[PDB]
Parts: structure tokens; sequence; C-alpha cells
């Protein structure tokens, strides 16, 4: 599968979920990028204008790619592996209730998983990995990538 062949990667938040404070959206996505650059050579920067490598989108139902969201529950978000255009982009189902904590769906945790996909990771069979397909709330202040997450991103980069 695809990997980014460049070290400086950019993202853009396209729009903001009304479920949270704006600064909290900025912080959650910031923090999620840092999870991955802590273990690879990549550097991530937020730009506010023009074409980003990774476009962060809150949308609901059918939203202009071929992967319709399905209302509350089920599919929480999805992301496209490295490549041009929509390659790299990470979309969050606005029909979920995005939060900074354990109520609704923790944006930070979901973003870590989705940027994993933006960077070219698939899913892990290990329930303990963040790349396990099913969403588990863990304390975000003491969150750490599992061994398997680290082996996986490391074999793509670095
Ligand atoms: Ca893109
Ligand atoms: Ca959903
Ligand atoms: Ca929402
Ligand atoms: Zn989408
Ligand atoms: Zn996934």
């Amino acid at each position: 599968g695809p990997v980014w062949r460049k070290h400086y990667i950019t993202y853009r938040i396209n729009n903001y979920t009304p479920d949270m404070n704006r600064e909290d959206v900025d912080y959650a996505i910031r923090k999620a990028f840092q999870v991955w650059s802590n273990v690879t050579p990549l550097k991530f920067s937020k730009i506010n204008t023009g074409m980003a490598d990774i476009l962060v989108v809150f949308a609901r139902g059918a939203h202009g790619d071929d992967h319709a969201f399905d209302g509350k529950g089920g599919i929480l978000a999805h992301a496209f592996g490295p490549g041009s255009g929509i390659g790299g982009d990470a979309h969050f189902d606005e029909d979920e209730f995005w939060t900074t904590h354990s109520g609704g769906t923790n944006l930070f945790l979901t973003a870590v998983h989705e940027i994993g996909h933006s960077l070219g990771l698939g899913h892990s069979s290990d329930p303990k990995a963040v790349m396990f397909p099913t969403y588990k709330y863990v304390d975000i202040n003491t969150f750490r990538l599992s061994a398997d997450d680290i082996r996986g991103i490391q074999s793509l980069y670095g």
C-alpha cells in the first residue's frame, strides 16, 4: 500500500463540528497528529488556506465520495490512504456526538485511528492496538500507541 514520500505533511480542518468548542477541535486533531510524528520522521503542520495533504471534514449521510455515512452509531469516520486529491483525507460522521472526553465519541481517539489510515496503516487484529477496527474509550491523558501500532507505522516510515 501507499505511503507519503515527503517529510513535511500539512493538514487543514475544513469545517468544525458544532458538538465541541473550536479550540477543542483544533487541540484534539493537533494531539492526534503528534501521536504519529512522535514515532516517525514526519512533521505535520496546520494550514488554513488552500490544498492540504490531509483534509479533515465533518460530514453526514452522502457527502460526495462513494462512502455514505449512516447516521448515529456504526461507522464513526473514515479516511483515505496516501495519495493525491482525496488521498489522505479524514472524514468524521457529524451524526456522532464528538467530545473531548468519554461521553459520545472521543474525537481525539477517533482521529488517531483515522490519521493512521491517512498515513497508510490498515487494521490490527490486536484489540489493544488503536488500529483495531472497533472504538474503545481509553483515558486520553494517559493514551499511548500499542506495540503493534508502532511496529506497523515504523515499517511504513523511518
Ligand atoms: Ca488530500
Ligand atoms: Ca455513523
Ligand atoms: Ca454531531
Ligand atoms: Zn467521506
Ligand atoms: Zn479503521
